[PDB]
């Protein structure tokens, strides 16, 4: 081995909603440094893993100690001495030691942190970015974003049941023009709404929560920044939609109304022939194969149909998920999956079956920009990491600026 | 020289707010690199460094592409081939290029960049955290923070004449300890606001900004939070009140009155008689030169009063104040007077004056944690670094609670 | 940049079938080297990378001493002192100083060479191999190789039309059992052959050429070999039809027949009812656009259909190809492009748009195992490198069961 | 010791016929790592030392289990911690370690492979090339190269007897414009047989084997093709009629008849007196002590006489022959001795002895081209490492032509 891993440590930090997380610290042996900070995931559920929290005195139930304490005893007593760029046999290791199918015993919050800390001590120790050392130099393309600017749902209190409205720049030739128009257009919105009396203040991922009427209201508010920004036609419509957040009794509860899932299948297709809406996320809840089937049939050659809730970065799922026909495009979310290399694997089962892979953020996220680099080593092309404001965002954007200097490819509208 | 600079470069990164701001990056001639991010400052006006904003149809008037060639072209003409170790004569060449006494043919926004990345590359070559190259192993102190979690005046659109309502965790042994505080606190007023039907949006420092109906309705929420958290005598309450922005006529425009400084002040004592209030920033305008000395003379030994706009980080405005007896302690903007050296000079005038020097954000911030290892490296023992919340703002926090693993004296109550 | 190149040098090697073909040799500033030997290519056509031929009276008009002076004098000039690790920057600038859209300056064989031994010299300076400098951490899959093992059309000389008959193993859970699958299966049809009275002398690319009557007889020898092997079910067949040297006068002359485009489709509809055929290369002719729409259509959901003389490698060739719905799959023969670089560009096209990417062979090959490491570094999943002998094509089978104690993930059947 | 022998390991590969053979890779303690590929030899037999081969159901029983197994265990065990530089020590503890006279224990693959492996491994480490390694500065001599590009006997299934027939360019000033000289006779060969209605497949060594009549008709073909290719009188003809293969109750049966030796002499003396045989190897059989004894009296003074099975490589029969006064010359085959120091061993006592060297190829061979460096590095002469295609044999050619950049000497036909 060229390198081993000779300490590694963890400690608790703050994430952007001022709750407990982990950051990790792994040195090697030629005294190359890496590190990095978890973003905040769930402590239950049957589906997910799991992040460990303490759920005593301190910090409302929300310390991570005990996740701390894995990472200085449990995983250190089990890595050390590891090879330092076998990031592979790193991630297995951490997956065997926990010996859970959740990471429900180390938690996932202790070994995601473990494995970006490694490998940036790896990509430090060769003197190589962090995407290079992921992707190789076939790690190119700098990813549309999609910039949630205009919050409903569960993010807000308001009468709009849709999670995420998000602005997509497809109609440019370089990434950093692209960032441009988004701040522009957000902008601009920050104006229209201060002009009509709404608040300007700014929810856990940098966008607003204006009170609006409906679902409709905000699509049309998000049409008229893009025009008077002057890029009309050049930017485009994402929705989340989290729909598993009203989904009780077969039904979907918005709008006043009871659908059904082939009722709400049909308002997307009305809302698709009104507005550019390239991509909408979790349209049908994460326990209705039989309403994603239909979904994906009905708009899947028209329109992007993203899983978050449905898949969880987990590749398993995803498999029966492809084999069933359900979606054509996955959120990645490292944290869900707890691992590096598991991250990895999911997105390569996505790519080899023709499913676009979203690059995506925390509510609690950090100043880490892992996800930049990582949406670049593995050219998801697409990346979801907030509105443009909040540090804890703009840091993913401005690391995108940085790779930009050495790799500047921006896909837009070419396929 | 033992080391020399022998690469300066820059581009357009985003601040906290989505505006434009410049990051510098310096490599040595042993290949150690340094980066750093410049906070927002202000382009115009006739006291403080001006930074350089290009006005023109990009990013509203925003960019800094000036700034950013004023970096590539003529201050990297000018300092290739300088000692890298030489902080001093680096800062003094940037004053000297510029040749104005603010700043504006370079920019304090092209001038702090680096001027901080050239300290950072200097750490770097020697192996040592950025704290330790700017005080030395003299650098103990780990500040108290003052944390801005209701904002008022010209930072929201309420009734609120008062710009910052701050806790400050005094009554602690350790720093870890103090921050846990603030955070639960945070929480809890959260957690208040939402159940009492207002929102939880943020403002630009990560605090809430609720329609309040005066000045004392944000103070008694503090208390009321500090109480119900638990640490009722052990966190006390700052203020900037900022009153320059409510000073017209000879006369301070607040709670639907019209004071005179002498009244203002009276009404300080007031406050300060009622609340644990332990500190007032720009309590008085910033050129109401005779009212400073009477606020000063009246509650000078009560409490803490902090220039802001009364010094703008400026050596020879404090210089002034010192001889004249207004204030007792000073707000330090590394940004408002454009390079470290220039930002040390004002620090060690106000220490050796027996003012207190308070190490600040601006409200355009960036991940960038330089003010952290700043704080602790000139012992200020005080820290003005937002909520707990906005990565932005939690970046120095964690920056802070990495920095307590080497050196833990939290001073809190002490002497 | 860390590492430049400080000297580019080639000279005239021999390929697989004795013929010259270009050596080049990239060393680094601190003294690492790497070297790439190019497969040959053609020195005519209208779509295709050029290589440069001599056409003088040394080795019948096949000298490359042309290219080899390009490399000497006109690239070494233009790429001394380049960022060792910008293999992007490396190959727009041997496609800028060439000019052309094909290379027709320069040779492919003079850029192709110098594109590679830099990529190998900046993995030897890091201390990496190859695949892990071309993709990273996320460089995995062992790809399945189709293997030619029996010849006919223009490769031979008989009455057998299709060009390559080929075996894929993919029934098995490593790539090493797979290898040992074909090694197997090709000694049994050896046997079978000399018994029958065939010759057991070998083709270009190591398999045999025997009299057989028609198109079907050699897949039924493979089945016959396939079963005594012990391994029927668990390895399929591929082809070859390199259909464009049949085409003439709108009709593919095979067969005794003159078949239209709809009738040889038909053909390949019974071929493919009949026998476990998963994939057919150049079933039409490289510029029959609407059979190939129509063949796609018939049977793109049920098989892989290849592209090779139809998309030439050409990344914008294969674009219009991804519009118009021709093919699913294409062969990715680097020295028909002449950049690593524009290699990258269009497999990552194709992987963004459902086609599968097969590594691929030159009929004049070298003990250059470059494709190996490639094929791994961008998660193909197939390659096309040979029968089980002649040391051209075992230096890459080898090559793979190196990296196979590295990444031994073989998918076989697997999504 | 300046650097020790740190790892030692093995693994299977393919040779160039497609049957495994041993991989050896040794690592010094600089890191400096050495690899080497044995070619295939014989698992039976009482003169040359022996390959160990499994005999189990893997690749009809030609599997290197049990070589490779012998290597990373007993030898790894041996020779860990070894002076890297101290060949004739590693060798001399290979040859006891395994206790026989014929590497019967170990395997002659195994002890080949860590032999030529270390001593790349100890090049590397000098950032010197193997054939100065091993010759030093005295290492000059470009082999002139005996071509087989007709095959007959065991190594085809014609009429014809004799094994193989060989082209020689001794007219020629230069390595380059010799090898030139056969690759241009080689492709007119190629020509002439396509014309005539021949099979153009290659055998193991990459010639052809035409069904010809006799043992002249090759001859008459070779010295067609020299004419045709404008190289008369500058390039002759080397026989080996491997007489070993047809030698069966004291007679020699070949084109009809049994012959006695004396007759088979007689024969050559005829083939002598009309075509330009320049050397014959194994003219009589392994065995035909008293033929070869009139044989070398004979035609010893005139032509070159080769012992390829006569000595097996081997220094203690080659003794006897020389003071038995058999043959002039002897084929060196390193595989078959079992270590690089004994095949240097066997070299210099013929050196001393007036014996000529002819540096061999296996017909199992690899991409591996260590013979190209050996037969440089002691000044042989001469080589025989097949036709002018295939992999394994032109990847010799080149490295030679690599060679020729640094010593340019090349014989011919000079003393
Ligand atoms: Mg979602
Ligand atoms: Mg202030
Ligand atoms: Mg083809
Ligand atoms: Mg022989």
């Amino acid at each position: 081995a060229m390198l081993v891993i000779e300490d590694v440590r963890a400690y608790e930090v703050l994430d952007s909603r001022g709750n407990p997380t982990v950051k990790a610290e792994v040195t090697l042996s030629d005294g190359s440094v890496g590190a990095a900070i978890v973003p905040s995931g769930a402590s239950t559920g049957s589906k997910e893993a799991l992040e460990l929290r303490d759920n005593d005195e301190r910090f409302g139930g929300k310390g991570v100690l005990k996740a701390v304490a894995n990472v200085n005893e449990t995983i250190a007593d089990e890595i050390l001495g590891l090879d330092a760029f076998n990031q592979t046999q790193l991630d297995d290791t951490l997956r065997e030691l926990d010996g859970t199918n959740n990471y429900s015993n180390l938690g996932a919050n202790a070994t995601l942190g473990v494995s970006m800390a490694t490998a940036r001590a790896a990509a430090a120790a060769l003197g190589m970015p962090l995407y290079r050392y992921l992707g190789g130099a076939n790690a190119s393309i700098l990813p549309v974003p999609m910039c949630n600017i205009i919050n409903g749902g569960a993010h807000a209190n308001n009468n709009v049941d849709f999670q995420e409205f998000m602005i997509m720049p497809f109609g440019f030739t370089s990434f950093k023009e692209a960032l441009r128009s988004v701040c522009e257009i957000y902008a601009i919105l920050k104006k229209e709404l201060a002009n009509s009396g709404h608040s300007t203040a700014l929810g856990d991922e940098g966008g607003f929560a204006p009170n609006l009427a409906n679902n409709t209201e905000p699509i049309d508010l998000l049409m008229t920044c893009i025009k008077k920004a002057g890029y009309e036609n050049r930017v485009k419509i994402a929705l989340d939609v989290a729909s598993t957040e009203f989904f009780k009794d077969g039904k979907y509860h918005m709008e006043g109304k009871a659908f059904s899932s082939e009722a709400l299948i049909e308002r997307y297709v009305e809302l698709c022939a009104k507005y550019p809406i390239c991509s909408i996320e979790d349209g049908l809840a994460e326990n209705d194969f039989e309403g994603w089937i239909k979904l994906t049939e009905k708009l899947g050659n028209k329109i992007q149909l993203v899983g978050d809730d449905l898949f969880v970065t987990n590749e398993d799922i995803l498999r029966e998920g492809i084999i069933k026909k359900m979606a054509n495009a996955v959120l990645i979310k490292p944290n869900q999956i707890g691992t590096i290399t598991q991250t990895m694997r999911t997105v390569r089962l996505a790519q080899r079956n023709n499913y676009k892979c979203v690059m995506s953020h925390r509510s609690g996220e950090s100043e880490d920009a892992f996800i930049a680099d990582f949406a670049v080593a593995l050219n998801t092309g697409q990346i979801k990491t907030g509105a443009l404001a909040r540090g804890e965002r703009t840091a993913k954007y401005n690391r995108l600026l940085e790779i930009e200097f050495e790799s500047d490819e921006y896909l837009g509208e070419k396929l």
